């Protein structure tokens, strides 16, 4: 269970993303995904 470098990530979501990725804002996505 983890946040992959395309799905949403909140900077409380309690969760994190998969690898070694954080959470920044995707201009592109228009949103907050992970990279």
């Amino acid at each position: 269970g983890c946040i992959a470098k395309n799905k949403e990530c909140a900077w409380f979501s309690g969760e994190w993303c998969c690898g070694a990725l954080s959470c920044k804002y995707s201009i592109k996505r228009n949103l907050k995904i992970c990279v």
